């Protein structure tokens, strides 16, 4: 968005890193 809104990815980063670990290990439902 703006150069001022650069410290927002860091957030989505953490949630991304976690959501990442919860991909290849959580296994599918079906």
């Amino acid at each position: 968005m703006v150069k001022s809104k650069i410290g927002s990815w860091i957030l989505v980063l953490f949630v991304a890193m976690w959501s990442d670990v919860g991909l290849c290990k959580k296994r599918p439902k079906p």
